[PDB]
């Protein structure tokens, strides 16, 4: 039992996720038909909101990353992005060990991990 | 019409657990608790470096055990390289991780695929 696969494979996975919206902010500009469905814990470690929107979505909120987002960095930890609200501007940012889904569409892919 | 290839990302992501695990062992120089490994291989993928005696005995794949006896592992940027006993005659393995198949762990039921061709 010495070995934790399990954390050692969503670490990886957890990477995987930060090449591909790494390489989305690095151009500004998202791939062809494809977006995002980030899940992540609206109150895990090292998340930044707004008590606006974590008295919005206590637990976990899903964000979509499509068409077009705004200022979108990208860091070993986490990425930061802008979310225009119907009120407000909102940047949060997001580390990957909080995501806990990751859904791309346009070529059915789905991850998970344990939060 | 993928631009992305998260399959591709996935792959060579696990590739790395198979890294740092075997890499962890090749460090130390035994496997932790009952942990071992059943490592698949293409005998025939370029890099792999096998005798004679094994690469006649074994035509394209082969699974190897990495469990009670084995010496010299050495885990490198390419693959890895590995001393293990067929048939009471020792002999020195040396496996690209590009060649893998298949990595699998019964001690805790944990399996990987790859598509190695």
């Amino acid at each position: 039992d010495h070995i934790r696969y399990d954390i050692l494979a969503q670490d990886a996975l957890r990477g995987v996720i930060r090449k591909v919206l790494g390489e989305v902010a690095a151009t500004g500009r998202l791939p062809g038909d494809h977006h995002f469905f980030i899940t992540f814990l609206t109150g895990a470690p090292g998340v930044r909101i707004s008590q606006h929107l974590k008295s919005k979505y206590a637990e976990q909120m899903t964000i979509v990353i499509q068409h077009q987002f705004w200022d979108m960095k990208v860091t070993e930890t986490g990425f930061e992005i802008g979310l225009s609200f119907s009120d407000t501007p909102e940047k949060l940012v997001i580390p990957y060990n909080a995501i806990r889904g990751f859904y791309d569409p346009s070529v059915n892919f789905e991850l998970e991990f344990d939060v």
